[PDB]
């Protein structure tokens, strides 16, 4: 079985952790958790059924059983958590997005690559099999030569202190552009922009309210998204070319619906568990076996969100934020 | 009654008189058609029982019977049809868009104000009971305070030669960009853009393809919108704030559903006529029934669509066309 250690206990550790207990025993076992005081992982692991717990997360990246670690800190404290368990040997699936700015991200994938060891940033959005699906459409030419797409993500998240806090990195880009910019990319293959054009305005808590962006792809064809963490919208995405339309439906970024030129695919989740912090959690099992998989063929990143693109997407992201002049410390 | 004329005989001039010929006859009545000659004049005029037939424009101006001149002629031909009506004294429904760029529209708008007659462009989507409703909506307050808006409207229309035709100025903002460009600045009252960004690209037979427009409005909000004449799209229309989202349904040019808050609501279209060349062509009637009441009121205008915001719909169009480098002979 895949050995996997838990990074930080709070609500995303503990929906990931609850997916991997889901799954079959002899292909996924969760060995050790680590938090900032001992107290707390323990409370984690007796309610999590894992066998050892840690007061910090040095002393994961140290266990010899540890074989992937999962990074499910706050944004800020992604890097550090990463850069500790590379350096001792083990495997990252690190969560979303991986750094708060693009030297970060390159910092990590730098020290991984040269280690031969696995990273991967968690897009949980990629592995659902709706958005798999849209991947065969496009490779198969089902909606004829592209011409644009366009997602949006936006909610009123005013009342979700992650979400509107500057000293989390939230705001609207981190925490909802960051799936927008994926799916954009994905739908081009994931090609650098050859330029971007940004609207949006800042929030009262010190992060980004609102933002729309328009990229200009490679062979004559565009995206262009909107997120808030103010206003809520339509929450879709689409791809359109000379043949019709692909849109994943609301909740684009967990899909279980893809509708092409008319024609509906549903895809059920997971049955359990039932009950994730978030919306639709029970399908963070693909990623999960996805990780597998990449190891057991001893793969050092993923085919389908390479770290190549990661740095990309982070790329992407601080060049928008720039362009409405929201800084952070690191960057 | 309202006594129509009817300027050029084509698939929309078509649309709207059998539309004025289903209102109450003690309100309009169609009173004479003009074509390009007398033969297809006489065709028409014995289909839609009007009661006489001219074989030029300037013989309809001059008709003093007429009160009100329709200029259904294709985009090029809209300003000399008007300009001559407007000499002639007529108050002048126009169809869309009014002008092939900001000079013409400029041109026309300056006649009709000299001559003290109205003028309306024929947007016939501000007038649809969904658009009246979604107006009030924003007038209440309903969404809260307002973040941005995103509209929508492609197919692919490469089979349709008006559509694809540089010669009758087609292509996708001239055909169903206006569509976008009046409703994003619908719900941002009137405004004039801060900052305009464009992407798009040409299609072969000399028009453009598909483009997509970034649009800061005043008040730190802001628009986009992606038109097509190739590529499908939801062709819906929406806009939100902290408090929600409005969306108008596709078809969004010819709305007749409104979503706002996931509360949706249903406006059937009139009965009569059917089988229109055009989608929902039967939603005419409101804006004919529209500029019957602005003329009883002795109104120059019309206060849902007035003449200095066609002047502004035309320059933001122009503005967009030129970015991408289509140019017009007219310019
Ligand atoms: O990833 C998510 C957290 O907001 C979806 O809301
Ligand atoms: O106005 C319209 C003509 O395309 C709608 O298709």
């Amino acid at each position: 079985a895949l050995r996997w250690g838990i990074v930080s206990v709070g609500l995303i550790s503990s929906d990931f952790t609850a997916v991997l207990q889901t799954l079959p025993r002899s292909e996924h076992q969760v060995v050790a958790v680590a938090a900032r005081d001992l107290s707390r992982a323990k409370e984690f692991a007796q309610k999590h059924d894992i066998p050892k717990a840690y007061g910090s997360y040095e002393e994961l990246a140290k266990d010899p059983n540890v074989e992937v670690a999962y990074v499910g800190t706050q944004h800020p404290q992604h890097k550090a958590a990463v850069m500790l368990c590379l350096a001792a040997g083990k495997a990252v699936l690190c969560e979303k997005p991986m750094g708060v700015n693009a030297a970060e991200v390159r910092e990590m994938v730098t020290e991984a690559r040269s280690r031969g060891l696995f990273l991967m940033e968690a897009i949980w959005t990629r592995f659902f099999p709706a958005s798999e699906a849209l991947r065969s459409v496009l490779a198969q030419g089902t909606l004829g030569d592209l011409r644009v797409a366009r997602a949006e993500f936006g909610k009123n998240l005013t009342h979700v202190p992650r979400a509107v806090d500057w000293a989390q990195a939230g705001g609207a880009l981190l925490d909802l552009g960051i799936y927008c910019v994926q799916f954009i990319s994905m739908v081009f293959g994931g090609q650098k922009p050859e330029k971007i054009s940004v609207m949006g305005r800042r929030h009262e808590t010190g992060v980004d309210d609102t933002v729309t962006v328009l990229l200009q792809y490679p062979g004559e064809v565009h995206g262009s998204f909107t997120c808030s963490i103010t206003a809520q919208l339509s929450n879709t995405a689409s791809v359109s070319g000379t043949k019709g339309m692909a849109q994943l439906l609301n909740p684009c970024w967990c899909p279980t619906e893809l509708v092409v030129k008319g024609e509906h695919k549903e895809f059920l989740l997971p049955p359990v568990p039932k009950n994730c912090n978030f919306d639709n959690g029970a399908g963070m099992s693909y990623e999960a076996k996805h990780v597998r998989e990449c190891l057991r063929k001893g793969l050092k990143e993923s085919p389908v969100i390479p770290l190549v693109e990661s740095e990309l997407l982070a790329d992407i992201l601080e060049e928008v934020r720039r362009a409405i002049g929201v800084t952070f410390p690191q960057d």
